[PDB]
């Protein structure tokens, strides 16, 4: 680590300091004691505890505030990763291990919301990582390039419902863009927090969307991570969702090499994504108990469920509809986490009717 970078890192850490109202895992879980002892590490790709934190630092609003530059930095920058990790997801000690692979049985999911006047529309995805592919911030526009490349001539391959077709963001219309991005399949363009964690360099080169004709499902190409494999569709049939979503990675699993990890089950480039990297979501109107945002938060809590805004984290709900899902995704089953919003949905629908 060289002199300009423990400048940075030593401001950043006094910025955090005197942020009385921050309230990021980061600020809560980056002591001095931590500070000092691994600011100046890192990792054999170069990155440093400022690539690291450095989004955290700039957007003091983040929730967690800290990203992984390279799969190395989750063990160099350890005593950072580790106590924010078992914070968001809930209890993982330094000695679990997040359990093997298991979808469980989707026959004993339920639909949500049977007279249809809560939810809006169901959706679950996951994330992964290509094997000899670091993440966003450590990767060059030739790589972008070729992950792009290989990703969308294994999804060529697919076949019945999961048939579709490949769409880069370079050369797409502006026009085309929006409207996947307003409908919910197309990840947004330009977020504050991953640009400045350096996910976002030489952007739109490598990005795309791959999606079938009904876009049901869908993976996204070189975003957050080098893949989010996603399952979606209007109602509240989550067995569905789940079952095509299971269907389509189990395959796309056959064909590409997908980073894993004893301890943090599948590799992701956010701490919050590791394990199962899933996350199941509806978009549900709830009234009565979303009288005050805050209030909804603090019931979503109890369930394990976290909330955000209608086109996505770090956005307003708009016209009563809110993003709720597990929050969890680490240090529980595949099963264990889609169940987690299920159970709580079904039960935060039971409050709502009978809430005055
Ligand atoms: N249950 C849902 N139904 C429809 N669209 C959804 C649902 N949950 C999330 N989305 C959309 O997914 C997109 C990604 O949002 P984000 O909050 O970034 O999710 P992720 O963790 O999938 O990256 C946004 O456009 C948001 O509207
Ligand atoms: N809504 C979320 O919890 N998103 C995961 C972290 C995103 C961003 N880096 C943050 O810390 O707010
Ligand atoms: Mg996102």
């Amino acid at each position: 680590v060289d002199q300009a970078t423990l400048d940075k890192l030593e401001a950043g850490f006094k910025k955090l300091q005197e942020a009385s109202d921050c309230k990021s895992l980061l600020k809560k879980h980056l002591t001095k004691d931590v500070f000092d002892s691994i600011k100046n590490k890192k990792t054999g790709m170069g990155a440093t505890l400022l690539d690291v934190i450095q989004s955290g630092v700039e957007n003091l609003d983040s929730g967690v505030g800290i990203y992984a530059p390279d799969a190395e930095s989750y063990r160099t920058f350890g005593p950072l990763f580790d106590p924010i990790i078992d914070d968001y997801h809930g209890g993982f000690k330094l000695t679990d291990k997040h359990p093997p692979k298991q979808w469980g049985d989707i026959n004993t999911l339920v639909g949500l919301d049977p007279a249809g006047q809560f939810i809006i529309s169901t959706r679950v995805r996951c994330g992964r990582s290509l094997q000899g592919y670091p993440f966003n911030p450590c990767l060059t526009a030739e790589q972008y390039k070729e992950m792009e490349e290989k990703v969308s001539s294994t999804l060529s391959s697919m076949e019945d419902e999961l048939k579709g077709t490949y769409y880069p963001l370079t050369g797409m219309s502006k026009a085309t863009q929006q409207q996947l991005i307003d409908d919910h399949f197309l990840f947004k363009e330009g977020d504050r927090f991953l640009q400045t964690a350096n996910a976002c360099r030489y952007w739109p080169t490598g990005r795309g969307i791959f999606h079938n004709d009904a876009k049901t499902f869908l993976v996204w190409v070189n975003e957050e991570d080098h893949l989010r494999i996603i399952s979606m569709q209007k109602g509240g049939d989550l067995k569905t969702v789940y079952k095509r979503l299971v269907t389509a990675v189990d395959n796309i699993e056959s064909k590409l090499p997908f980073s894993h990890d004893d301890r943090f089950g599948f590799l992701t480039f956010c701490p919050t994504n590791l394990g199962t990297t899933m996350r199941a979501s509806v978009h549900i109107q709830l009234p009565k108990l979303a009288k005050d945002r805050k209030v909804l938060e603090d019931i979503a809590s109890k369930f394990n469920l976290q909330v955000r805004g209608t086109r996505g984290e770090h956005t307003e709900s708009e016209g009563g509809v809110y993003d709720i899902s597990n929050k969890r995704r680490l240090g529980l089953t595949e099963y264990q986490a889609v169940r987690e919003m299920q159970d709580g949905i079904l039960e935060m629908i039971k409050m709502e009717k009978a809430a005055a």
